């Protein structure tokens, strides 16, 4: 049960993440704004200074007269706010505010989005699973976790916990990055937070799936306010499972991330005296299939809306649907339940 | 299902405060009726109890700032037979007796028993008389912006309280530090929400657990908690009064109800039973209103004060009174004249 254990940092590198200034996308890499570019590449200590040059790049730096060292502050708090499980972890929050990047960059998100819900979004993205303890919302109901008590009336436990994480960083001294802006203005940003992390709740997605499915059909109103907050959850969703619209080294090591995540969770169910789910036992789980039925059953969809909506965003939904063709493949040479004993799809 | 908005002080600015025994000697007891204020003495009313409870000179609050933000509130509600600005100024006065008798300062933060008081005179503005449901049924832009989240109506009565702090002189926390501000509006949220009995469902094992438990004051959680059971015991305050105003309360809610079923017949849609003058049966509903909702609110009321125990008594013995009065109304729905004087 030791692979459960995910620590925590410190508790709920600054002047010399500032020293150079801040540093411009293109000098961090070339491909830095491409649908190509894999953020889990970049080496995890050049992060935080990607976050600033993803910010000043999309001017919300300038715009929104942000104060550098309060920003620098707020995002190496969001970075320690993250544990160390297998995929719930800083780079997982590092290369979906990356992908929310790509989107303002090739999508021109600009023309469909209001700035304060852009700069919302990408802030939603760094703290989206803050303080991930590797385990679903079930979990926390059946191991009668504090996060539980707190928040199961509710629903979203986890996705509650994760912005109530972002409100106590903003609230730590040094750390508002908006503490300037106007009482109306907080509060949009706050409403805006606490929707967006809440829409990383796949109970959200699917309840809100047909009204995405109808915004699609009827077009994008950028005058209809409804249409704004869909669009929102549907971007954040995408940005949520971008590693699937990467190569195939990616979804091959990110399924290798994912289940060693889930099979832990089951491991702890079964030391526990419960039955977990199917796809979090080791020995019941077949990982081709189980990973063909979420690219079927939810990426896919997600970017099938997405370009639906957006003509330039075709090459990402091509992308998910040649990788859930990989894995087609790879079905008809995989012939375990679980992960290899040594814990590595690197054979595939 | 026409109901007006009234809108889009010299009075209250001379003699807005006065002591409460002025009002009425009985106005800070249990057996006192707020309905029976003229609604021209409600706002004054209002600044009496925020006076008595110190809150003007506690909180340094701007009283011709408060003056306008009590007629603000006011004129916030519409004109359903329940749901206006006299429910909303009743569940104020209950809270205001909840301080007076209960020992709520042994148990709740000054700032939370202000925000709960507040909240209590927010709690169901811009009221449409139709329930949540109906809401999401006819597409309203109210279900467009909240129904995703959940709670549509309690969420737009939060919206509209904030909307009143944001107009040009009605915020009465300007003067607060930005800390205190924002836990006004974090305390506003949690209680007007708590006002869904979707909400209340859902946190009654928690509420009959702190109960069970005994109320630790060092726990954030059971003052969380307590500020829902506290609100919802308000909401339902007119239980707590009276053979008269029970009765009265029920002509209200059913005239809103069976007018919200009406609507959705000239819709297309078959509205619930308790909606629907053609099969509700108010007796019936109003027990097992009683037995399953108002009652067990009461009751942990009584389990956490003991000097609710009243409350709790008065509630079941208005249950009984319905048992009992059922046998001279033999119909469905309301008489002819909405009246239940006949009983
Ligand atoms: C954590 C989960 C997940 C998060 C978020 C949402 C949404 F859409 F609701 F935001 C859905 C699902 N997740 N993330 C991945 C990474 O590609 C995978 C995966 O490969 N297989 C899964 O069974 N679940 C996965
Ligand atoms: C509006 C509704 C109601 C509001 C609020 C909450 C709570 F508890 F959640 F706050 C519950 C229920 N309500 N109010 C009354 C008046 O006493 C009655 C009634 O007598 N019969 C009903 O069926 N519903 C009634
Ligand atoms: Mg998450
Ligand atoms: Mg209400
Ligand atoms: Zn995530
Ligand atoms: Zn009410």
């Amino acid at each position: 049960l030791s692979t459960s254990l995910y620590k925590k940092a410190g508790f709920d590198e600054y002047t010399k993440l500032l020293h150079d200034g801040i540093q411009p996308v293109a000098a961090i890499d070339s491909n830095f704004a491409s649908f190509t570019y894999t953020p889990r590449s970049l080496p995890e200590d050049d992060t935080s200074m990607a976050i600033l040059s993803m910010l000043q790049d999309m001017n919300f730096i300038n715009n929104y007269k942000i104060d550098c060292p309060t920003l620098a502050r707020f995002c190496l708090m969001v970075k320690k706010g993250y544990r160390d499980p297998p995929y719930h972890n800083w780079m997982h929050a590092f290369s979906v505010s990356h992908f929310c990047y790509l989107l303002y960059k090739n999508l021109e998100l600009t023309n469909y989005l209001e700035d304060i819900e852009i700069f919302a979004l990408f802030i939603s993205c760094m703290c989206h699973d803050l303080d991930h303890r590797g385990t679903n919302n079930s979990f926390q109901v059946a191991s009668k976790s504090v996060l539980a008590a707190l928040y199961s009336s509710e629903g979203s436990v986890m996705e509650r916990h994760h912005f109530a994480q972002a409100i106590a960083i903003l609230n730590t001294h040094g750390c508002n990055i908006f503490d300037h802006f106007s009482r109306k203005d907080y509060q949009r940003m706050l409403d805006l937070m606490r929707d967006i992390i809440l829409a990383t709740d796949l109970a959200h997605h699917l309840r809100i799936f047909k009204d995405l499915q109808k915004m699609a059909e009827v077009g994008y109103d950028r005058n209809n306010k409804q249409h704004h907050r869909l669009l929102l959850c549907l971007l954040m969703t995408s940005c949520d499972l971008s590693d699937q619209t990467k190569g195939w080294k990616t979804t091959r090591k990110i399924a290798e991330l994912i289940y060693k995540e889930f099979f832990s969770q089951g491991d702890l169910e079964k030391a526990m005296g419960n039955r977990p789910m199917e796809m979090m036992d080791r020995e019941k789980a077949y990982i081709p299939e189980l990973q063909i039925s979420f690219m079927e059953h939810i990426a896919m969809p997600i970017y099938k809306l997405l370009q639906d909506l957006f003509p330039k965003a075709a090459e990402l939904y091509e992308r998910v649907a040649s990788n859930r063709e990989h894995w087609t493949k790879v079905s008809h040479k995989f012939t375990i339940r679980g992960l290899p004993s040594n814990n590595s799809l690197d054979f595939l």
